[PDB]
């Protein structure tokens, strides 16, 4: 129904000389796969999608700490297009705060709180990537619990992965390959955040940038 | 250095002068800052933190009520100052979640909600990031606990600073703009979920006011 | 009928530690007067005023070597508005190359060529800044002579000085007081056009960036 | 290196994909190359064009045929690489305009218009700016009339190098992207003086072709 842009396994990505890339990470990557240039024009057709089913209203719900330049990002564009109706449109921001822990065994999830506002609202889940589903399967039953009108999940990135299949997401940014990326949303122990492209670490700075 | 002043004298800009949405036509009295001066001081501002704060970790902690665009927007300056450096400098950043209550008559009381691990700011070097400072109660208030959780320094960052009487004297280390004594939207001010899509801040009007309160 | 944003003789500008200078430039300016974020805002609602009197068309004429920057922008503004309409709107870039020279006594100009595509269309002249007006009157008699539709100048700044008064400009940008800007769209002997904001040149800045 | 090599194989971006002005839904086949990424890959020729040509002065010499959108681009990504240099470098910027003739079956045949004082680029360092090379024959015999005036060293560089038989084997020394033998529209090439609006580059289709052709 939409998966996305396709970045199929098949030689994934561009070479790293291609693009501008701090040279402070210039051992720290394998390949680039999304310049953030491609990946503002992709959110931009993504808000249009998103006007079009929700805009009964909206409230986009941010998920903390990790994915604020993301729904930065998409809330931005949207907002661009709100400017132009005849009546302006009521737009609210929410928030759950949500961490992960490795696991023996069994998935860690720590929750967020203050959701009143929901009940028999639009509400936008956004997310920055989509690897297990847990995340999203998460979000999901959490505001279910709030009985809203309507729910969509927006995420920049689905990985081509092993998952319970469980609730697809509405809105897909990119298709990747099962590889770690870091950059533009996703940073690796706090590195990586003044990345702008979605690359693939590599080994010598996964083991560089320590934890 | 207290920021851009903008006068009690002529106020700001004419509406007409710049693009503002059809809807708000009639919501708004003057613009005080187009966003793209917006912009340019933020990118100033970033680059001052990083002359007091730089190569050392920071942890930039984002005062949030409404929206954090001013946050979102200081952040992506920083970043690019960061692009250059021989080390890669880790950044972490963290946010505070502050519910409303009483209105606005007593903002001193501060109702946190989003307050994770308040413990990591210790021994750490913390930026605050706020987005209008009127009063000044809600960040003296909220220095308070900051500090209960001894971090190695803390530093204030505000994009508009507001020139009230009913100020009780606190200053940030990092204003943007220091403004006249108006209530003010746009940029990262919202009004009862309204002005979102407004990019410049611009004050409000009366019938403005009256069309969009809650 | 329109000044623009007026920048007054008193108290001009910005102090220069207030924003973002080329370190290079340190000693070089005197105030900023005019931020580039704040040029960008403005040309985006001149763009808009073009497209209420333009549009039947439209011929943008771009002033050569020198304005080719305000031009690019607001252009680009343009484009921005046009991306909207139902029928895609045919849009022509015009080009004359134009020089002047320091005068004993009488004015130099040196035009151009090749504005056959003129005849009968709605023209747009742009400037970067009119101080004396001779280049607006010698664009506007140039262009005169090739029987256009319509006429109108569009200038991102204004000098308020001593001037014959001929023609005043359909579009401002800035009505700025009677000082020697830099940055922008304005060099000087090659240098500053790494600086985004109108500034005022220094004497310092001056004798440093010979000739 | 041949820059971003676009494949015959799987050509480029579905048109839901990514926005596009709606009045033209029906004159494109494909997205080869969306805005963001043209900005991207410029940002990085820029980089290489100062790791070559860097501190000298440099002249910017443009291929004017219709707009120069990508020149202004490249150029503000150079201009905001200077922003660093501890001696201001100046950057001489300047147009060569070019007629179009006999169609296009016989490209090679300049007829250049705006030809000012071609005696500067003279013991200075070209930077020549084009936008796509399809067959080479203009550059090729443009780089003719250019090294007459015996410059220190030209350098070229082209956003699009058009992979074709028809081709005549010039290459740039700066390719910001390799791509199939199609006949594009976007960003920086008009048809007929549309698609300026269009920020990406498309392949142009055949009712697109022929609602639009002169
Ligand atoms: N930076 C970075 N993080 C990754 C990546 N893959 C997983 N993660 C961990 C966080 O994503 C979990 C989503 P889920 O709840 O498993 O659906 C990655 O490719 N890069
Ligand atoms: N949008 C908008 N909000 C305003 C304004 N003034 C106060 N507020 C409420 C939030 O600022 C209070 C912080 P404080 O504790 O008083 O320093 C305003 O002029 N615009
Ligand atoms: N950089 C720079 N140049 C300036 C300035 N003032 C004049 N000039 C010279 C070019 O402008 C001439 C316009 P005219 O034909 O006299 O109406 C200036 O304040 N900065
Ligand atoms: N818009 C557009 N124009 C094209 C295209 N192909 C050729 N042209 C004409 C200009 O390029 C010819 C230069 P050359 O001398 O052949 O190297 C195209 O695929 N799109």
């Amino acid at each position: 129904r939409s998966p996305g842009v396709v970045i199929s396994d098949d030689e994934p990505g561009y070479d790293l000389d291609l693009f501008c890339i701090p040279n402070h990470y210039a051992e720290d990557l394998e390949r680039v796969f999304i310049p953030h240039g491609l990946i503002m024009d992709r959110t931009e057709r993504l808000a249009r999608d998103v006007m079009k089913e929700m805009g009964g209203h909206i409230v986009a719900l941010c998920v903390l700490k990790g994915g604020y330049k993301f729904f930065a990002d998409l809330l931005d564009y949207i907002k661009a297009l709100n400017r132009n109706s005849d009546r302006s449109i009521p737009m609210t921001v929410d928030f759950i705060r949500l961490k992960s822990y490795c696991n023996q065994s069994g998935d860690i999830k720590v929750i967020g709180d203050d959701l009143s506002t929901l009940t028999g609202k639009n509400v936008l889940i956004v997310e920055d990537i989509i690897d297990t589903g847990k995340t999203m399967q998460t979000l999901l039953s959490l505001v279910r619990q709030y009985n809203p009108k309507m729910v969509k999940v927006a995420s920049l990135l689905v990985k081509r992965t092993p998952r319970s299949v469980g609730y697809k997401p509405d809105f897909v940014g990119f298709e990747i390959p099962d590889k770690f990326v870091v950059g533009y949303a996703l940073d690796y122990n706090e590195y990586f955040r003044d990345l702008n492209h979605v690359c693939v670490i590599s080994e010598t700075g996964k083991a560089k940038y320590k934890a």
